[PDB]
């Protein structure tokens, strides 16, 4: 679970959204008259009508994650 | 769970949103007459109509996360 | 759970929002006549119509998090 | 749970919001005639119509967090 | 739970809000005829129509937090 | 779970969205009169009408993840 | 232009209005940088959101009117 | 132009209106940079969102009108 | 222009109005930088959000009017 | 132009309106940079979203009108 | 132009309207950069989304009208 | 132009409308850069999404009209 990014030194980014009656549901748990429900979310969740990820790593960049589930 | 980012040294970013009746639900638990529900969220959740992540790492950048679930 | 970021030295950022009847629900637990509900949230949750994260790491930057759940 | 950020040395940021009947609910627990509910929130939650996070780390910056749940 | 940030040395930030009938609810617990409810909040929660966090770390900056729950 | 990216040194990005009655559901669990449901999500999930990932790695960039499930 | 109504002898009326931002313009003359305008109105004009005319003639009733325009 | 109504002798009326942003324009003359306009109205004009005319003649009732235009 | 009504002999009326930001303009002449305007009104004009005319003629009733315009 | 109605003697009326952003324009003259316009209206004009005319003649009822236009 | 209706003597009426963004234009004259326009209307014009005319003549009822146009 | 209706003596009417973005244009004259237009309307014009005419003549009822156009 180690992330390293070292940088040694010796544009137009447009997002245009025009929505009418836009409904966004991310991590959602909807139920009625149920018994049990498990919602295990361990990561980076992006949800939406205009989901833009521009130039996420431009220089030295390190991305890491770790999830698990132990029930025995 | 270690993050390191060292930087040694020796633009236009536009977001335009125009929404009409925009409904955003992030981490939501909706129920009626239910018995049990588990909502385990351990990460960075982005939810919405105009979800823009521009130039998230520009220089030296380190991103890390760690989730788990132990019930035995 | 260690974050380190060292920097040694030897633009226009616009967000425009125009919403009509905008409803945002973040971490929400809505119920009626239910018995039990668990809402375990341990991370950085961003929820909304104009959710903009511009230049989150520009220089030396370190991001980390750690979540868990022990019930035995 | 250690955060370190050392910096050694030897723009226009606009947010424009125009909302009509804007309703924002953050960490909310709404119920009627229920028995038990648990709302465990341990992280930095951002909720709203114009949620802007610009230049969060510009120089040397360290971000960390730690959550848990023990019931046995 | 240690935060350190040392800095050794040897722009226009605009927020514009124009809201009509804006309702903001932060950490809220609304109930009627219920039995028990637990609202455990241990982190920095930002809730609102114009939620702007500009230049949160500009120089040397250290952010940390720690939450927990023990019931046995 | 180690990510490393080191960089040593010695354009127009447009997204245009115009949606009418756009409904986005990300990680969603919808049920009625059910008994048990498991929703195990450990990765970076992108969901939406205009899902754009431009120039995700531009310089030195490292991406990693790790998921698991133990029930015994 | 003669009206006569002679009567020889030998209930619940509900109006319910609930308006939000109701704008009513009756006989209106709106102009800018114009030269000439003629507004000749000679009759009974009813204008409005809840325009109710219940039981206008219940017994002996006589209604008459007369308009004209002479310019030669 | 004679109206006569003679009567010799020897219920629930509900109107329910619930409007949101209701705009009513009756006899209206809107112009800009025009030269001449004639608005000749000689009759009973009813204009509106809830225009109800219930039981206008219940007993002996006489309705009459007369309009004209002479220019030669 | 003669009105006659002779009567020889030998209920609940409810109006309910609940308005928010209600604007009523009756006989109105609005102008800017204009030259000439004529507003000739000779009749009974009723203008408004809750314009109710209940039981206008109940017994012997006579209504009459007369308008004209001579310019030669 | 004579109306006569003589009567010799020897229920639930519901209107329900629920409108959202309802715009009603009756007798309207809209122009820009025009030269001449004639609007000759001599009759009973009913204009609107919920235009109800119930039981207009119930007993003895007489309706008449007369219009004309002379220009020579 | 004579109307006569004599009557000698010896139910549920429901209208339900539920509109969203309802636009009604009755007698309308819309122009730009035009020269001349004639709008001659002499009759009873009913215009709208829910235009209901129930039981217009129930007893003795007389309806008449007369229009013309002379230009020579 | 004579109407007569004499009556000598010796149910559920439902209209249900549910419209979304309903646009009704009755007698309309729309033009741009035109020279001349004539709109001669002399009759009873009914225009709309839910145009219902139920039981227009139930008892003794007389309907008449007369139009013309003289230009020579």
């Amino acid at each position: 679970v180690v992330a390293a990014a070292e940088k040694t030194k010796q544009g137009v980014l447009y997002v245009g959204s025009k929505t009418k009656e836009g409904v966004v549901h991310g991590v959602a748990t909807v139920a009625e008259k149920t018994k049990e429900q498990v919602t295990n979310v361990g990561g980076a969740v992006v949800t939406g009508v205009t989901a833009v990820a521009q130039k996420t790593v431009e220089g030295a960049g390190s991305i890491a994650a770790a999830t698990g589930f132990v029930k025995k």
